[PDB]
């Protein structure tokens, strides 16, 4: 697939503000996919045992895995669909390493998506909040790509 120029503008125009407060929307993204889908907590060794989500809250662990995975998505939205290099390594270590499948970044997809539309509604209205679906859309579609070609395809 392939964005028009207009798209990636309307996704890095709210992703700007996300960078305003990355440990926040990180924290706030993780816990509303562990509150939406507690399956995917158990993929992380870290921090399986949190019970509530005031644990979650005060986890300094869950705050920096979340700055991780913005910072590292943030690059990839960045680069415009020229991703293959940042994809490489993030592929390999999710399918070997850590075993995610496709699934579960697809209900991180969704956990994105309700917190920029609950964070920032007045630059997440419906054409925004399309082409943030189609730049993560794009992402697992490349992503499920190199997962076959590594061998797991999940
Ligand atoms: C936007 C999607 C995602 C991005 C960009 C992302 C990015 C990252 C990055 C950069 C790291 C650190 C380096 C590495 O291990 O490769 C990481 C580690 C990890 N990720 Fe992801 N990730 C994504 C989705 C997920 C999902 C959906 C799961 C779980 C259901 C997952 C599970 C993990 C685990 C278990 C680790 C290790 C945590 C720790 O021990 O430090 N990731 N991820």
């Amino acid at each position: 697939m392939v964005l028009s120029e207009g798209e990636w503008q309307l996704v890095l125009h709210v992703w700007a503000k996300v960078e305003a407060d990355v440990a926040g929307h990180g924290q706030d993204i993780l816990i509303r996919l562990f509150k939406s889908h507690p399956e995917t907590l158990e993929k992380f060794d870290r921090f399986k045992h949190l019970k509530t989500e005031a644990e979650m809250k005060a986890s300094e662990d869950l705050k920096k895995t979340g700055v991780t995975v913005l910072t590292a998505l943030g690059a990839i939205l960045k680069k415009k669909g020229h991703h293959e290099a940042e994809l490489k390594p993030l592929a390999q270590s999710h399918a070997t390493k850590h075993k995610i499948p496709i699934k579960y970044l697809e209900f991180i997809s969704e956990a994105i998506i309700h917190v920029l539309h609950s964070r920032h509604p007045g630059n997440f209205g419906a054409d925004a909040q399309g082409a943030m679906n189609k730049a993560l859309e794009l992402f697992r579609k490349d992503i499920a790509a190199k997962y076959k070609e590594l061998g797991y395809q999940g």
